[PDB]
């Protein structure tokens, strides 16, 4: 049983993991909170999600996608010329092997620090065992 | 085997509860469309997530919570100067015991109407049962 | 059995067309056929499907992106904005198919961005439950 779901508190910019450090689900501690990264540790596949919600009043752009190891598996951007809040989210399905990393990248912009609201969110779990 | 879909018929707006009324999936009828409340029966883990539709044309800004019970699990927000249509989605894994309640509640603006069209959803699943 | 696909849109669509998610990073037992973009059903059961779809940005200010079951609308998206901005059409689904039953991710007007292998917009889905 591999399940997990964390919220983002503090604000983020650049080019940075996202440190979901808000947890409300980590089953079997594969989640780290001090780095942000979900580690693999039994071969098979896996549904990830995530929602980046974009700092609002201070930007127009921001972008954030979902990287395995060192690869980007999902990209996501959010724009709005008038400053707005506005989402960037996706969703994937993977397989993955053990000691494999799976995390949300910033690339480039800067993301929204939700305190207790939950507004970025990452969250996954695995569907299918090998 | 416990799992639903369903979307907004009509518009809402303010701070109530979300009822999506034009339901397509409801294995065990564990989702009250006369309430739009999930009420949990077994113990165990569960996946939801749920997108809203923001009224266009008419306000600028819209929150939607995801609410379990009575305190926020997920928030979202959809916002725009121009006052076009944008999505205050979002996704959570929570574990759940019996007789709890998981909704989408607004907080704050003005929800879209989308009939028959689905436009405004909420879903979710048990991946787990302990 | 293990049904699950993930694909990502390689090349712009537009109009009314249904979307080739042709970037396939996951396709186990090959249900979904990119070419055609459609997940064809052969077990019956519970299935849960998602799609992110971006709008094309500086050409148009509105898109549409649904997943139609068969030839039925079982899910609608809309992105929006006045500055022709990046925005999302996206949503998730949860439905009962039987085989033969076809599942896409149809344009009902606008432009939808083409992100080549950067996998902006994608589709992806997997079975929770067989009958
Ligand atoms: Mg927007
Ligand atoms: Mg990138
Ligand atoms: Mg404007
Ligand atoms: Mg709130
Ligand atoms: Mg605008
Ligand atoms: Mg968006
Ligand atoms: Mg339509």
């Amino acid at each position: 049983k591999i399940a997990f779901y964390a919220g983002l508190k503090r604000q983020h910019e650049g080019y940075e993991v996202l440190k979901f450090d808000d947890v409300v689900t980590n089953l079997g501690n594969h989640y780290d909170p001090t780095t942000g990264k979900f580690t693999c540790s039994i071969p098979g596949i896996y549904f990830f999600t995530y929602h980046v919600l974009m700092r609002g009043g201070d930007g127009t752009s921001m972008w954030a996608d979902l990287c395995k190891n060192n690869q980007v598996r999902a990209s996501a951007i959010a724009q709005d010329a008038d400053q707005n809040y506005d989402y960037a989210s996706n969703s994937v399905v993977l397989h993955l092997e053990p000691g494999d990393e799976v995390y949300i990248k910033l690339d480039g912009g800067k993301a929204h620090g939700g305190n207790n609201n939950k507004y970025s969110t990452f969250s996954g779990f695995i569907i299918y065992a090998d």
